[PDB]
């Protein structure tokens, strides 16, 4: 059964004018900037960027790697479909 997003789960991330890009639902540090209600920061893979993102645009990376996980010609995706099958907790910053 699945339950709400929480830190380290594992997504594709879609965006108004980007491809389902490999994504994780990541922590928020004391004292930064906290997403807006029902939204959850996004740290995609491969570029490396961070965005607030709602539940409506995150799909869960083991049922839907067959659909969006192949490879593309956009900058930084083909590596973070290396990040996100390699190596999804590791620090990148
Ligand atoms: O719209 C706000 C916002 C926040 C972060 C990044 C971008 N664009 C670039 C981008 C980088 N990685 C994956 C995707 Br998908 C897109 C836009």
């Amino acid at each position: 059964m699945p339950h709400a997003f929480k830190p380290g789960d594992l997504v594709f991330a879609k965006m108004k004018g980007y491809p389902h890009w490999p994504a994780r639902i990541d922590d928020i540090a004391d004292g930064a900037v906290k997403p807006p209600p029902n939204k959850y920061p996004i740290f995609f893979f491969g570029t490396h960027e961070t965005a607030f993102l709602g539940p409506k645009d995150l799909f869960p990376y083991d049922k839907s790697k067959d659909k969006y996980g192949k490879p593309n010609k956009r900058k930084g995706f083909n590596e973070g479909l290396w990040e996100i099958q390699n190596n999804p907790h590791a620090s990148y910053s």
